[PDB]
């Protein structure tokens, strides 16, 4: 891995859920075996969404949890464990979704003003999910149902291995910039959604605030303002994103924008501690979408993530450390492209994101996008996740490999997994003054062949006089490696004459011996 590391000894891999209920795809006793066939296949768990639509529908403090308790009933009679993800978003209107549960339709009425939905550029209105601009509403609503099923699922407590926590739209925490409706789905631009009066107004106190008066506003953005009613959210977002950025009003209105999702971030967490943690004692997470598209087009760079609420993904983590949550991100299936038109560029993106999660210590998950329908995705999942310090991933869609045995194979091989610590010692290496013995293999939790980045360093032992280190493996595969120097310049110097072989990697701890 990077770094001279080896894959993350925590690594585990998670299924997603179907959208539709269980009862509305198959039986519970079917559903029950399809389970045992998962975890035969190298799967933890089960990760699924709790509609708040479906749990608070007849109205506020209305609960029902009768299916989300009668699931996981099936779970622990299969013996598995599961990761519910309060889903305070809309089921429905995203892509891939096949299912139709908006969130409660009373909690609209709960305001006079327009403080609860979203407004774009042009006008329209989205309603998928609550503005985190209204604090007030989320505070009371979110802590009601978190309190709420955290009580419900309490008898359960045994199978939950952790909660996913939904910050927006479909699930991520970001801003609804890219739908159909709105003109700005893949791959266009996306629109600034901060056009409702509320939002208008909160940018204006926000900027009022930090710098006293419209006097002092005028003298920071360079500008000529007649009145405090000018603040106002860009009147062009194209012309804000090809050169608007740039400017002094332009860093300080990204940072509002991004900084109403870090907010929410850390009220969230803070709810959902207080709620799960005496019960569960479970880890809690949330996730960040990997917006790709735009990403390097010159007109409007980063066109997609800015308008989603994305400009300082550094900054934007910093607000999940503070939180306490882990993250999740997705794309970790695709390539680079970075082509007219998409402009897209999901590894780079992923690796970016990947890298500063790994700085501040941040757990970091991972999913894929669209669905996988061949092997060579899993193998660049692999290539990322066992890279990356991944500590999990969680596959789009059950019924993909449920359904499609040669599939399901092919995932539990490259990517259901379990990690085992094993000793490798590499004997009689003519490593002169300033050399360092690193491994490398033909599996992804070995670097895949590689020299310049993913080789696992060894450490030389003075007593034995042999180069030697404990490595993270996948236990149960075949692995083929070579150990190799590399001088204190970072230029291979010479490879072991032959290539060693573990068929397989024992599950138990020991050690694999060689000589140079
Ligand atoms: O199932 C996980 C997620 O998949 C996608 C759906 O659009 C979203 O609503 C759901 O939460
Ligand atoms: O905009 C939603 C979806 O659009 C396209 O299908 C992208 O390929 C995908 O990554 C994204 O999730
Ligand atoms: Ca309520």
């Amino acid at each position: 891995a990077v770094n001279g590391k080896g894959m993350n000894p925590d690594y585990k891999a998670y299924l997603m859920a179907p959208l539709k209920k269980i009862p509305e795809v198959t039986n519970w006793e079917t559903f029950e075996n399809d389970l045992r066939w998962a975890k035969q296949n190298g799967f933890y768990a089960i990760t699924v969404d709790f509609w708040w639509g479906d749990m608070e529908k007849n109205g506020d403090q209305q609960f029902d949890f009768s299916y989300a308790q009668r699931f996981a009933q099936s779970v622990k009679n299969a013996g598995m464990k599961m990761i519910p993800i309060i889903s305070t978003h809309q089921c429905g209107g995203n892509v891939g979704d096949d299912c139709n549960v908006p969130i409660p339709s009373w909690v609209w009425n709960q305001k006079s003003d327009d403080s609860l939905y979203f407004k774009s550029e042009t006008g329209t209105v989205n309603k998928e999910t609550l503005n985190p601009l209204a604090s007030d509403v989320i505070r009371k609503e979110y802590g009601e149902l978190y309190t709420a099923f955290a009580a419900a699922m309490k008898p359960y407590k045994d199978v939950i291995a952790k909660i996913e926590l939904s910050g927006g739209p479909a699930g991520e925490l970001r801003y609804p910039s890219y739908t159909t409706s709105d003109g700005t789905g893949y791959p266009s631009r996306g629109k600034f959604q901060a056009y409702t009066e509320f939002a208008k107004s909160k940018f204006r106190l926000w900027v009022l605030n930090k710098y006293g008066s419209l006097n002092e506003v005028n003298k920071a953005w360079g500008t000529k303002l007649i009145s405090e009613l000018a603040i106002l959210p860009p009147s062009d977002g194209e012309q804000f994103l090809m050169n608007g950025y740039l400017s002094m009003y332009g860093k300080d209105y990204l940072e509002w924008y991004q900084g109403i999702l870090e907010n929410h971030t850390k009220l969230i967490g803070e709810l959902a501690h207080n709620a799960f943690d005496t019960t569960f004692q479970v880890p809690i997470g949330a996730k960040i979408a990997g917006v790709h598209w735009q990403y390097n087009n010159p007109t409007i760079p980063h066109g997609a993530e800015k308008p989603a609420g994305y400009n300082d993904y550094s900054h934007l983590l910093d607000a999940f450390k503070s939180a306490k949550l882990d993250v999740t991100f997705t794309c970790l299936e695709m390539t680079d492209k970075g082509s007219y038109p998409e402009y897209s560029m999901p590894k780079t993106l992923v690796q970016n994101i990947a890298t500063l999660a790994n700085e501040k210590g941040i757990v970091l998950n991972g999913e894929n996008a669209l669905s996988i329908g061949n092997e060579e995705e899993y193998k660049r999942v692999a290539e990322m996740a066992f890279n990356y310090n991944f500590a999990g991933f969680t596959l789009l869609r059950y019924q993909d490999v449920m359904y499609n045995n040669s599939l399901m194979g092919k995932f539990k091989d490259l990517l259901g997994v379990t990690p085992v610590m094993q000793t490798i010692v590499v004997k009689n290496v003519p490593t002169t003054i300033g050399d360092t013995v690193y491994i490398t293999g033909n599996r992804a939790e070995l670097g895949s062949w590689d020299t310049k980045q993913y080789p696992i360093q060894l450490y030389y032992d003075s007593h034995s006089n042999d180069w030697r280190g404990n490595v993270v493996l996948p236990a149960e595969r075949n692995i083929e490696f070579k150990a190799f120097i590399k001088s204190k310049d970072g230029t291979v110097k010479s490879w072991q004459t032959i290539q060693q072989s573990w068929n397989p990697v024992p599950l138990k701890t020991t050690s694999h011996t060689s000589s140079w």
